[PDB]
């Protein structure tokens, strides 16, 4: 019965490393000298618990040199964005699963049929939504600005963008109770103790608008919900 293989892929060389990657858009590798330690085992049980993103491991000296390292440590590989995210230090199955799932996705994500489910999850997090009309033409510019702002608040909030989709996004508009007056705007969403949405108001500048919203929130401001 040709079937059944470890969720974690260990490559004693770079060549084997790239192989596992090509077999998966995004993958995370961990450097462990003595996998015999209870830590290493915990990391394994975790990688298996979640098959969302394949995990790999390495302990060869040749590998560390390639990445300019001389000590253990795990790092996540991604197509875009950072590409590599070295874990702080604490090796935990639960804490690792979160970092992986939270790092498995880009700093920003466009609203789409696939994004709908990807959002429902996250597990209590703060993310802002930006409504963009066409999006085309300003992709490079907007992206460059988004990344900058995202990196500044990386690990605290994720900036998402929504495509006007005046056609397929019809249902979405209904939920927000918006019609004809369906013009560009910025909306922020929070997650922790409840599911509350934030609607825009004043008109400033692209980044200044989004960055201004976050600041207000972290400034210990009041809850949005509606207008008083």
């Amino acid at each position: 019965g040709p079937l059944g293989s470890p969720a974690a892929t260990t490559l004693p060389d770079g060549a084997a490393a790239e192989s596992l990657v090509e077999s998966s858009e995004v993958a995370v590798i961990g450097f462990f000298k003595d996998v015999e330690s209870d830590s290493a085992k915990q990391f394994l049980q975790a990688a298996e618990a979640i098959d969302d993103i394949p995990f790999g491991i390495t302990s060869n000296s040749d590998v560390f040199s390639k990445y300019q390292l001389d000590k253990d440590g795990v790092v996540l590989f991604k197509k875009f964005d950072e590409g590599r995210n070295n874990f702080e230090g604490e090796v935990t199955k639960e804490n690792l699963l979160d970092f992986i799932k939270h790092n498995q996705l880009p700093l920003v994500i466009e609203f789409t049929e696939q994004t709908a489910p990807k959002i429902f999850g996250g597990e209590i997090k703060t993310h802002i939504l930006l409504f963009l009309p066409k999006s085309v033409s300003d992709y490079d510019g907007k992206l460059s600005n988004f990344k900058t702002a995202a990196e500044s608040f990386k690990g605290k909030i994720l900036f998402i963008f929504i495509d006007s989709d005046h056609t397929d996004n019809q249902r979405i508009l209904e939920f927000f109770g918006l019609k004809k007056e369906e013009c560009p705007a910025v909306r922020l969403i929070t997650l922790e103790e409840e599911m509350t949405k934030y609607k825009p108001e004043s008109e400033e500048l692209t980044a200044e608008r989004i960055t201004e919203f976050c600041h207000r929130f972290l400034e210990g401001k009041i809850k949005p919900h509606l207008m008083s």
